[PDB]
């Protein structure tokens, strides 16, 4: 509450080391269905269904950019890629484990970075 804080966390590197984790998502031979928007007119069904399309590029935007206000807001961006993933996709499918593998390998170094 007011002059009562917590402990204050070093945030310094959290810019850098979100950054390195999104350039190893980024080079994951897995990425492939995420590298790039969804092609809104040339996928049916796409546009009406996932109401906030998200994918690799265009965190790698916001973040260069100074669009995220701290690790969570990005972190629920990297996790969006995937939610979308699911509900569009079946898992029996390569996206649909493309995307079941990278959101473990996310969540894996997220832990072993932060946690």
């Amino acid at each position: 509450s007011m002059s009562v804080k917590k402990p204050k966390r070093d945030d310094s590197k959290d810019l850098a080391l979100c950054s390195m984790i999104l350039t190893e998502m980024e080079t994951h031979e897995d990425a492939w269905p995420f590298l790039l928007p969804v092609n809104l007119k040339l996928v049916p069904g796409y546009k009406k269904v996932i109401k906030k399309p998200m994918d690799f590029s265009t965190i790698r935007e916001k973040l260069s950019s100074g669009q995220y206000p701290n690790l969570e807001t990005f972190a629920l961006d990297v996790r969006l890629v995937f939610d979308n993933c699911e509900t569009f996709n079946e898992d029996d499918s390569d996206i649909g484990r493309a995307g079941h593998n990278m959101r473990k390998y996310f969540e894996k170094k997220w832990t072993d970075t932060f946690k």
